[PDB]
């Protein structure tokens, strides 16, 4: 039967691990995949966590099944985090969510709900975009069309191509909004352009699906949801697919989250049935350790005040690691004119870099960076910041 | 959008869970879902589990992404648990292990990679069967076909039924076989029986998917996986559906494994890759506790040891709950002669109950069966025995 499978083509972004991995040599530096570094070139597990961890282990007295929707609390807060305080939505039990393995089993799940459960046909992705934002699309049957966004000669948002490109977007199409700090650019639309958008959108028909992996690594929590809960407003109905791994450094444990909106409660049930048995046949319920974490945690007021203070902390080291970056490029003999990369948000940056600038800055001098030229700022610190500056300033 | 979204009838497995939950009256028994009680009726978190997270929570520095396969350990661990330490597979290379969301995670996981790479259409899938198979397989868009199974009369497997049903399996189909302990009935095909499948198989050109989920609740752990490893020898192509669920306790972090066989280590790996593809586009890479939990036991002699006798010892109180029932059954009243109970193996028993039987018991009792009238021996205990033999005894 599999003598005639072909080989597959690796992850773009996690392959490059496999790699990194694999080189023998010294100083290599691994901008690759969006992980938080701490100053000491680490991946520390947050204290908020351990101390959460510790909780559970004195007090877990089973390991019973978790619903198909996971622990309800988690989901409350999900809510409370997502939409805010004491929202309509919430008010009006207009949404329903599920706890799921990471923010990419959150799509995943999305979409195999709409696919049999609505006329989808197809998913309009930003150009550029986070490159399984297709494949998982790809998998449940749909069809992956592409959104301008990004303004090359000038390192924006260029809203009108935006704007006009999802003119030919027809109502009952999906369309794809990264929630904040676009990846892989790290540019994002004002309060007035997701306003826009929302009143458009609204208009026009489309069925807004928000990719929400950062919330906090922006300006914080309540400002990085705007654009969302502008839209929230809005819509009667909507889909948020959430992730927990980066602002609560629970990468491995998977922990995200699907929020589904209705038109009210009479819906929003039905339809979330029907989103439970795109579960079970899936992978039936979510594991229980990282989401148990999180829900402990914002539950307690002692926990959360630390994960906050945990979370803004990780976010300044990487505004501070930005500037940092831009200065030693200036300062060490680089062609290009960085200064747009203080104008980007989150763990990344839009180099600039070509494929084979990206490809010699690996061979050549050990960095990793992904081939779009998309850089991990909080992988930077000021023990490599030298060194990784010298290779770029060479290359370029 | 889902204005006419049709709700959908709930899983009959969990669904019943919820029932239970809501249900009010102070004596109910719960013999619905596969979980394994105590004496005292918990379901308690085993000692050697709670050990090995200790060891995490001190000696755990980083929650960084898996690899899409997941713990390299954790699989060097199941092939050996799954073929045996010397055995020719492991040291020809033959096998590659993913760890995976649960037993549900890894069936789904197989689907989604002969749909996508092989030309398999049909799957058959065993009467009765464990209502999700279904529900999995057509997900991805596969066609399931029922070979037989069971005979009612005698409570027993119809080898002949079983051979003469499945002489319509078409080369390149996909034989769907339970490694023991038969979810529902709890019958079991002899290493002889076990033996001539093996045999037809080959000659027949079927590809064997085994579903192995409660390893050590037969006789024991090597002893359980015979059919396993007749059909390793035979077969060139195989794939297993492996579940750490119930042999450790794990039920909600969800650990299980898939194991994928072919003829060489360049095709295993070819087919591997397309694999690691098809779980991209799912959920990106495997929840680390659990799973980390049982390399951890499983590569700790001493650990290891007091794992082997939790497991032991919940089979021997399983096997005594079994004893006990039908003596109890015959002690208190019934008419039919139960005595055939104590030829199945595992936690449950297909008690030959009916569908408006198991309603009654439900509504007017408390009692919690399935509706194909399959309880869970483990969910037995000697204070409750009394009690639920005679709703039993009066519904007959
Ligand atoms: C925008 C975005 N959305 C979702 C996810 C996946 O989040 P999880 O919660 O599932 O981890 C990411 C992840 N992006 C990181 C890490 C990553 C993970 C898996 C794969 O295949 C590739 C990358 C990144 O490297 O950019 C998002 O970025
Ligand atoms: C026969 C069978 N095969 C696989 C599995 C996989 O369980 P995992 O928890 O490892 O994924 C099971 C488990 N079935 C139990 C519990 C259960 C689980 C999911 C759903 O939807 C319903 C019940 C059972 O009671 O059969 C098997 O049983």
């Amino acid at each position: 039967m599999f003598e005639n499978i072909t080989a597959a083509p690796a992850d773009p972004i996690l392959g490059l691990a496999d790699l990194f991995r694999a080189d023998e040599r010294p100083g290599k530096i691994n901008l690759g995949i969006g992980l938080y570094y701490d100053e000491t070139g680490k991946i520390p597990v947050l204290t908020s966590v351990k101390k959460a961890e510790q909780y559970l282990l004195e007090n877990e007295t089973t390991k019973l099944y978790l619903g198909i929707d996971g622990i309800p609390e988690f989901g409350r807060c999900t809510q409370e985090l997502l939409f805010g305080k004491g929202s309509a939505l919430i008010n009006d039990k207009r949404a329903r969510t599920a706890q799921t393995p990471g923010g990419s089993g959150a799509l995943r799940v999305a979409a195999d709900f709409l696919a049999k459960n609505t006329s989808v046909k197809r998913v309009w992705v930003s150009n550029p975009s986070w490159p399984n934002h297709k494949s998982v699309f790809n998998s449940a049957g749909l069809e992956v069309r592409e959104y301008a966004y990004y303004d090359a000669e000038n390192h924006t948002l260029d809203f009108d191509a935006l704007i006009n490109s999802l003119n030919e977007a027809q109502a009952g199409d999906v369309v794809l909004f990264h929630g904040c700090c676009h990846n892989p650019t790290g540019i994002d639309p004002t309060l007035e352009q997701w306003q826009t958008l929302a009143q458009l959108s609204v208009e026009k028909g489309w069925l807004p699906l928000f990719d929400f992996a950062y919330q906090g690594f922006a300006r914080g929590l309540e400002e990085d949801a705007e654009g969302l809960r502008a839209f929230a407003a809005m819509h009667k109905e909507l889909i948020v697919a959430s992730s927990y791994s980066k602002n609560f450094g629970l990468y491995n444990e998977r922990v995200g989250a699907c929020t589904l909106v209705a038109a009210d409660s009479e819906t929003v049930d039905r339809a979330f049935s029907q989103m439970k048995a795109a579960i079970r046949a899936n992978y039936s319920s979510p594991p229980a350790h990282g989401a148990s974490v999180v829900a402990t945690i914002l539950s307690n007021d002692a926990l959360r005040a630390i994960w906050e203070q945990e979370l803004t902390d990780m976010r300044q080291r990487i505004q501070r690691m930005r500037q940092l970056f831009v200065n030693t490029l200036q300062e060490k003999g680089a062609n290009r004119d960085f200064s747009f990369i203080i104008k980007q948000n989150g763990m990344f940056s839009f180099s600039g870099l070509t494929k084979e600038q990206v490809l010699r800055l690996r061979e050549e001098f050990g960095v990793y960076a992904v081939a779009s030229g998309r850089v991990n700022v909080a992988g930077m610190t000021p023990d490599n910041m030298a060194p990784l500056c010298e290779a770029i300033v060479a290359v370029l």
